[PDB]
């Protein structure tokens, strides 16, 4: 170890785990200007799932987190007046979650509201 020593008996590194140093060209990193991961365009996927015959639940993802979480979801139940959440999927992560099957509404309010992008349109009925 030789790492700290200054407690009478406790010695706990994991306590020193912020997710340090994170993002450095120059170290722990890269990226090709020309190369790119793949010609995707960071579509919104959406995905519905219907756990019994009508209980269905759309899901958006893509979103960027920085999108207002509240006009979000919440202008939803005020355009199709269904019901709304916002989960972080750790399939996905983080994806909103819609009441019943709302890959064409869903779409359409990205579109309404201007959260994402047509091109960006990613259906995927279950």
């Amino acid at each position: 170890m030789r790492g700290s020593h200054h407690h009478h008996h406790h010695t706990d590194p994991m306590s020193a785990i912020q997710n340090l140093h994170s993002f450095d060209p120059f170290a722990d990193a890269s990226k090709g200007d020309d190369l790119l991961p793949a010609g995707t365009e960071d579509y919104i996927h959406i995905r519905i799932q219907q756990r019994n015959g009508r209980k269905t639940l759309t899901t958006v993802q893509g979103i960027a987190d920085d999108y207002d979480k509240k006009k979000l979801v919440k202008a939803f139940k005020k355009k199709f007046a269904c019901n709304g959440t916002v989960i972080e999927h750790p399939e996905y992560g983080e994806v909103i979650q819609l009441q019943g099957d709302q890959r064409k509404n869903i779409c359409q309010f990205l579109v309404e509201i201007g959260l994402a992008k047509d091109d960006q349109l990613k259906v995927h009925g279950f």
